[PDB]
Parts: structure tokens; sequence; C-alpha cells
């Protein structure tokens, strides 16, 4: 069954926690909506536990979750089952590339400093009412948790936000993209670098989306990159990934969704390539990495904006 | 389920006893119990800051002991964890001690003293439900457990219910076989069901009619345990014994594998009755007429009632 095992003992607290919170949680009344105070809640779990257990688990750890009722809330405006959220994080270890990504490649749980904690409180009323007003349609970040870990006397924060990239479609090239920046040496001779806006220019990449959905993209960027530029958020890229429907069909030759097709309601990022695209593509695009409080941020957010729309 | 009570300490105790049982359902049921399983336990502290401030007490602490342990032992008396969990959490323990709102199992506040005793004798007494097979009428020690809320810190032990889930009991009697002045007060014999001691049992002329063969195999059983208690130096035992009047009324049914002490009783009983019998109360060491001596004057009352 679930034992929530690993050679990583806060991987195991977190599993465990993740666990916890969302049980708990099956015990707590839905509100019919948050208020102030669920802004500035949390609850702190503390476990010591004497020859029990002893193989599997540490035995003395802290957990302690964030205003649980607003990641409640967002993960239900998401369209996230607490369920298969809890299933996702704990039915298996997250694998590491730094940040996990949780086993069936749903969600994204990534280390935070205390001060990104501070920050997330500062924007967390403003970004709530933000997702209620889009009813959850954005390139934002989606912001599903929000955790502290010690064990063996380690502290950390962490956050889980939603994958960008597929849970299935195999991603073959990848860009972090800001707007006025190059892979180094050392990342182009990985598997699946991480490319920049030169990267970007000097391969002579293209996105093949047509009018419509390019239209449509573009306007919900400038709405979230507006609202961030209002916060005083700077720093952000979008992470775009391309999948190729036949370089996925001859890796997986050598060893019902049809080939080049996903889930919109799983993988809700993605696009379709137009009809005249050299090549069957899907493309995974949002914004991430919103979190440096403040170029300026309205130079920021014109910059992106004008990057992003010369490239489509 | 919220494990709501105007009781803190219930609502404590409901959310501890669902939490163990989770907890136990991510560890492995092991081959056997090992020596360091009687000596485990599992805290849990609690601090919620404006988060289910309402239904729950913001700061508690919850320990088991020995959570292996008494989950072997639920096991070895035909009692599944999620239905135990259910007992003691789809709705709050009514008090009277406690009793589980499915009436299956007794919650009872314990002192720190009792709890140092049930680690003193549970490797004996483990031992001794595995030799007799979960076929005894010592208590069940069904999970042990220190709750702390509001600075106010109480340890509590579960047993089996003696008495029935379903059928009535018209009349109880707590017996020890005490020659001394055992006489419920004025007081008790005034509720609804009075605890009755010896001296009303004999005063009041109770019989008790099981046939010869169930009388053999009881007999038999208690003597067994009553040995097992005084080997242990345990003594102040009481045999509780219920008694459901059928003609008050299928009727004179039980299920035996739920209300295991049930008992029907003789064809040619003049009143239908049915009898659950069994010991409770036997955490008094001899160190604080000795065990030997409360044994055999226990068992020959038993056996001079029947
Ligand atoms: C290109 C970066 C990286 N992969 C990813 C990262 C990372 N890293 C993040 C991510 C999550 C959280 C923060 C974060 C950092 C600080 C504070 C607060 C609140 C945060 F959310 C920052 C970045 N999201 C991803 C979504 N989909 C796919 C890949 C992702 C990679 O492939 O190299
Ligand atoms: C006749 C007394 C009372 N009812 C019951 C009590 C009580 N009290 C107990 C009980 C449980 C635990 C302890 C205990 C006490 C100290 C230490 C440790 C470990 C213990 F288990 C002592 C007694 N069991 C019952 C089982 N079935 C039916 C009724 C029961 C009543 O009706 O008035």
């Amino acid at each position: 069954n679930l034992y929530f095992q690993s050679m990583d003992p806060l991987l195991s607290v977190l599993m465990w926690g993740v666990n916890h919170s969302i049980n708990e949680l099956s015990h707590v009344q839905i509100p019919v909506m948050l208020m102030p105070d669920d802004f500035k809640a949390y609850s702190k779990i503390k476990v010591d536990n004497h020859l029990f257990n002893k193989e599997n688990m540490p035995s003395h750890f802290k957990f302690k979750e964030y205003c649980p009722m607003v990641f409640r809330n967002l993960r239900e405006r998401f369209g996230i089952d607490d369920q298969d959220f809890q299933n996702s994080l704990t039915r298996s270890a997250p694998l590491p590339n730094r940040f996990h990504t949780s086993y069936d490649k749903r969600y994204i749980i990534k280390t935070i400093t205390s001060e990104d904690v501070a920050e997330m409180h500062n924007i967390l009323k403003k970004y709530h009412q933000y997702i209620v007003e889009c009813h959850g349609i954005t390139l934002l970040p989606q912001f599903l948790g929000m955790y502290r870990l010690n064990v063996d006397g380690v502290e950390i924060y962490v956050i889980v936000t939603r994958n960008v990239f597929s849970h299935r479609l195999s991603v073959y090239r990848k860009y972090d993209l800001k707007g006025s920046r190059e892979a180094s040496d050392k990342e182009k001779a990985k598997e699946l670098p991480t490319l920049k806006d030169n990267d970007f220019i000097n391969e002579g990449q293209k996105i093949y989306i047509d009018d419509n959905n390019k239209k449509v993209f573009l306007e919900k960027l400038k709405k979230d990159v507006e609202f961030l530029a209002q916060l005083k958020l700077m720093d952000y890229s979008l992470l775009v990934g391309i999948h190729d429907v036949e370089r996925a069909e001859q890796e997986e030759v050598e060893c019902p969704l049809a080939p080049g097709e996903f889930d919109p309601n799983i993988d809700v990022y993605g696009i379709k390539c137009h009809e005249n695209s050299p090549r069957k593509e899907v493309y995974f695009m949002a914004i991430i990495d919103i979190l440096t409080h403040y170029v300026n941020p309205e130079q920021y957010s014109k910059r992106f904006l004008d990057f992003i729309g010369h490239i489509l």
C-alpha cells in the first residue's frame, strides 16, 4: 500500500503532510466564501514516534500548511479534486530534475525561501480575487498548496504548482522567455536544455498557432501581465514546451487518445499547431516564477508582452 | 464527520482514534510483534491558527501507547480497524465511563499508574491472548491513549462492552465473592439500571440458568483467566453480569461474533433470559487477602451461583 518511503526524508514528510492535510480538510466544512482570517491561517503538526514505523518514516518531524482553506478553494477553482491531488503527491514519491514533479507529471514541487512565503501572503488576497474574476482561466502559475517541513533539523518551505507541460505528451524542446539570456555550454549538453531568449531567436524557432488561438492567448497574457505589474512583480518567464508528434512516434516505436491529441481539462496550457505548420507540434505555454517584488514592473510588463507578441 | 462535541476531550479522542487508524493503514502488518513494540508510542501535537476553529480545539496533543500491539489485539479479538475507527468516530461516545455510539466499546479515563501497570502486564497479556486464540472472559484492551487540550491531560483505555449492542439489560451485577459488605447504596438502587453487588445478588434470590455444557465451558475459561490474573498478582476484579429478559418484547437472539459474552438460558428456565458475563477492572497489583486467595474466593462464589 502507501508507506511514503524515500531516500529523501523531506520527501517522506511532504507525502505524509499532503496526505495528512487533505484527510484533515475532508473533516472541515467547505465554506460558502473565504473570509479574511483564512488568508492569515495555518495548521502545525509535530510528530514524535518512538520505536514505531521507524523503518519507513523519520521518527521526528514538523509539517505546517499555510492558509489551508484558500489553497483548497484554489484547487477547486483550477478544476482539481482534493482526492486526485492527494493521490498525485502521495501514491508514489515525486521525481527530481531544482524542482520535483509528481510521479504522474501533473504537478511541480519547488523549495522556496521564507521571503517568498511572506510575499505569497502579501499577494494572496489579490491573487485569489483575480482567480475568481477570470473563472480560473489564466496563464498565471496555479498555486495549489504551500508548506513548511522540518526533519533532522533541516527546515524548508515548498510550493506546489500545476505542470505547464502535459502529463503524457513528451517535450522535445523547452524555452524560458523574458524579453531583453542564452543557455550555458553545460545546460545545452543535457537531454532537455532549458533554452532562453537568444536560443529562441538564433535557432530560428517558430510557433505555428492559428490567428484565433494567438488572439485568445495574447489576450490572457496581457491581462495576467497587467495584474502582475499592479502587484509590482517582475522577472517572470513564459515557459514554452514543444511536443513533436513525429519524434515521440519513432522514440516509442523502438521499445483512446490519438497522436498530438491531449485532454484540455488536464493539460490545460495545451495549444494545437495550425494546419500549415511544417511539423505536427503541440505547444504548452504559461507564466512561471512570478514572485519578485520591485527596469520597473511597468517596463518589465511591456517588454515581456512586446517580445512574446513578436514570436507569437 | 467533524468530531464535534460539547466536551473538547471527546473531540480530540475521536480525532486521535481517526488519526491512529489512518496512520496504521500506512504501516506494514508484521509477521509477529517484537519486544520494542511493547515500549513504542506515537505523539502528535496540533497547533491551528484561524483554521477549523469552530468544530475542534486549536491546541491539543494525542499519544497512542504500543500501537502495533493494540492493532494486533483488535485482529485477535475479531475486530476490523475500519469498523473500530467507525464505532469511535462516526458519532460521539455517550457518557453513562463512556459507550461508543453503536454500544460496541467502553471508553474509560485511567491514571498514569494504570498506564504504567498496563505496560508491566502487556507482554504476558498479549501472549495469553495468543495461547487462548482470543477465547477469554478477560477485558479486551483495544487501545490506550493520552489526550491534552486546554492544559488538561487524561489517559484513556478502550475495552469491549460485556453487554450486547442491541438487546437491553434489565438487571446488572458487579460480583467479587468478597465476604465483606458489598451492597449497592440506597442512591444506586433508585437509578433505572442500578449496579447491584454480591449481597444484592444473594438477597434478591437471583438465578442464572445455563445448561451443563455452557457452564462447563464458561467455568473452564474463567478458571484459566483467573489463574492468569493471580500469576500477574492482580486482584479486586469483578464478574460483570447483565441479564436481558426476552419476554419483554428476532426476540431471544444475538450475533455471537458481535455480542461474544452472550449465553442463552436453559430450555427449562422459568424465564426466558440471556446472560452477558465477563471479567472487568483487573488492573490492581498486590504491591499497593492475597491474589491466590482473591482468585480462589472469586471462583468458589461464581461456581456457587453458576
Ligand atoms: C524553467 C524552470 C524549471 N521547471 C519548472 C519550474 C521551476 N523551477 C516551475 C516553478 C515553480 C515554482 C517557482 C517558484 C519559485 C519561488 C517562489 C514561488 C512561489 C514559486 F512558485 C518557480 C518555478 N514551474 C514549472 C511549471 N511547469 C514546468 C516546469 C516548471 C525547469 O524546467 O528548469
Ligand atoms: C460496572 C462498571 C461500569 N461499566 C463498565 C466498566 C466500567 N467502569 C468497564 C471498565 C473498563 C475499563 C476499566 C479500567 C479501569 C482502570 C484501568 C483500566 C486499564 C481499565 F480498563 C474498568 C471498568 N467495562 C465495562 C465493560 N462492559 C460493560 C460495562 C463496563 C458500570 O456500568 O457502572
